[PDB]
């Protein structure tokens, strides 16, 4: 498939090289964040990710990666040329939480090269989260292996309701997850995918929300918040040229 391809967090499972062949890993001094590969050039994160303004130079991109803290001759290590933040970007309610990376591309202007593990997310025209973040709240340290939970999409109506996030819940963001707890993104999946398979397009992947916050990780009544990728769509094409 030209996107969306696939080969092979708390309550979630391991997730071995090609299960997320689009998932990307964010690296600057002690810093992580996690993103997804929207095109060879380019990688769709948080925007709370970037908020103190890392210097472009100081990040490095890593795709491919099963375990964050192995080397793996496959896996694709791309310096970043620049990055955009939503410029409506809010760190007070975390409306607008969306960023571009543009990878530095080569001397020939290649900067992804596709592969069965390297491989674009589609864009929106069942539903899992993954991530390399904590398996548990208070957790000591973030997974070693790339996790996976399945997630459904609880309405605005559910998810607004006072017992759930109430008036948090802004234009352009989105939830997913169970009002009964257990399964959940948790600190240090920021910036991952929330990924759909299209039934109406061969299953493919596609990229329905960005890993914002949350109040706690699989709380009841207290589901993950996400990026509403589909609401950014015009913003997404405008600075990907
Ligand atoms: C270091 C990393 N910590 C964070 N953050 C600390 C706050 N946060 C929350 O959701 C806040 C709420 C928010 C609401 C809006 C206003 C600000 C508080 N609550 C969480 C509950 C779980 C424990 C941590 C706090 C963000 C988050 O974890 N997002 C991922 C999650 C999705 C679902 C559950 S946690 C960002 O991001 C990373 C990072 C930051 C900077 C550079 C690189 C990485």
């Amino acid at each position: 498939l030209s996107c969306g391809q696939r080969l092979r967090v708390v309550g979630g499972l391991v997730a071995l090289r090609g299960a997320h062949p689009y998932i990307a890993a964010l690296y600057w001094g002690h810093s992580f964040c996690a993103g997804s590969l929207i095109a060879p050039c380019w990688v769709l994160t948080a925007a709370h990710c970037l908020q103190d303004r890392p210097a472009p130079e100081d990040l490095t991109v890593v795709l491919g990666q099963e375990r964050r803290n192995h080397s793996c001759e496959p896996c694709q290590t791309l310096a970043v040329r620049s990055y955009r933040l939503h410029e409506a970007f809010s760190p007070v309610s975390y409306q607008h939480d969306l960023a571009l990376l543009r990878l530095q591309e080569d001397a020939d202007g290649s900067c992804a090269l596709l592969s069965p593990y390297v491989q674009p997310v589609c864009l929106p025209s069942l539903c899992q989260v993954a991530g390399w973040g904590h398996q548990f709240e208070g957790a000591e340290e973030y997974a070693s292996f790339l996790q996976e939970a399945q997630v459904p999409f609880l309405s605005l109506e559910r998810c607004s309701a006072p017992d759930v996030h109430g008036s948090s819940i802004l234009p352009g963001m989105l939830c997913a997850g169970f009002l009964e707890g257990g399964t959940d993104a948790c600190q240090g999946d920021s910036g991952g995918p929330l990924v759909c398979e299209d039934q109406a397009a061969e299953r493919r992947l596609t990229l329905q929300g960005i890993i914002s916050w949350g109040s706690g990780c699989g709380d009841r009544n207290k589901p993950g918040v996400y990026t509403d990728v589909a609401y950014y769509l015009a913003w997404i094409r405008e600075h990907t040229v």
